């Protein structure tokens, strides 16, 4: 059975925190990913839960594994808590903190302003959504854990309104790397060095950051609008960088062009990310910034 070293410390499967599976019902299903379904939970604790499917490869079991000792080591707010695992029945559950906002790229959609929904949400709301997820990537980095996939799809909200938390709630690139195809590379969130030589250290996630940002104040856009992969490596190759999100301030747009430096030792670490957002949102002018209504 596979080890797992996070900051000073080794763990296994024992370590994980085994709930007995008749303490577990599954309410309603949550729209299932890529391999294994996602299901609302109770253990009275709400959760979500993760499966694996019977039918998997041994490589799958180790993988689905290794997530679960992964989320289990972290201990942060920004980051999402494994309440614990069912791994001695089948199919194999990980139970995470239920997150009642869902993902965040939805979130962004779903909630932008409309006429109908005037103010759904606020220059604020959004630079307390980057500084949420800048904290936890903070917590990463100083532990030394490379996330290799910032990206908004991959966190989560506490809830829908106005006292939301954003986490940090998928680590399976993590997971893949610590041990594939282009096709399913993220491509459009990795720095040169990432995409052409495989280097990621900590500035890698800065860099992924920068497109975390330009996602939450472009309202949920993807990133690159109209390119393909190859056309953005060799877009942000030859130098190129995305627009300001329409009605972005000035102030935001220059954290993201910040974290987009060719050179890694150019862009920010994560405690200059976290006082640029601070000041942003001590800014007048940026945070009276009104939002476009679709
Ligand atoms: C594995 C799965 O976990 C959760 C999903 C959700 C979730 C997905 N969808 N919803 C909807 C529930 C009803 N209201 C709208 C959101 C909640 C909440 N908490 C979670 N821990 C998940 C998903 Cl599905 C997507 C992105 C993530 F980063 C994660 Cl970590």
């Amino acid at each position: 059975n596979p080890n797992y070293c996070f900051a000073g410390k080794t763990s296994s499967i024992s370590d994980l925190k085994e709930v007995p599976r008749k303490n577990i019902t599954l309410i309603r299903g949550l729209g299932h990913g890529a391999f294994g379904e996602v299901y609302e939970g109770q253990v009275p604790l709400q959760v979500a839960v993760k499966t694996l499917p019977e039918v998997c490869s041994e490589q799958d079991e180790l993988d689905f594994l290794m997530e679960a000792l992964i989320i289990s080591k972290f201990n942060h707010q920004n980051i999402v808590r494994c309440i614990g695992v069912s791994l001695q029945s089948l199919p194999r559950f990980i139970l995470l903190e239920f997150m009642a906002g869902g993902d965040l790229k939805s979130f962004l959609r779903e909630t932008r302003p409309r006429p109908s929904q005037p103010s759904s949400l606020a220059m604020l709301d959004l630079l307390h959504v980057a500084r949420d997820i800048a904290c936890g990537c903070q917590y990463l980095e100083e532990n030394h854990f490379i996330h290799r996939d910032i990206a908004a799809r991959n966190c989560l909200l506490t809830c829908p309104g106005p006292g939301r938390v954003a986490k940090i709630g998928d680590f399976g690139m993590a997971r893949d790397i610590y041990r594939g195809g282009c096709a399913m590379l993220p491509v459009k969130w990795m720095p040169p060095e990432a995409f052409m030589e495989g280097i990621f250290t900590s500035k890698t996630d800065t860099w992924s950051f920068g497109v975390l940002l330009w996602e939450i104040f472009s309202l949920g856009y993807m990133p690159y609008p109209s390119k393909s992969n190859q056309e953005v490596l060799e877009f942000v190759t030859s130098g190129g960088r995305m627009d300001p999100p329409k009605n972005c301030p000035g102030p935001v747009y220059r954290i993201m062009t910040q974290c987009w430096q060719h050179q890694p030792e150019d862009r920010p670490n994560f405690a200059i990310i976290l006082e640029r957002i601070e000041y942003c949102t001590q800014d007048p002018d940026v945070i009276n910034t009104a939002l476009p209504i679709e």
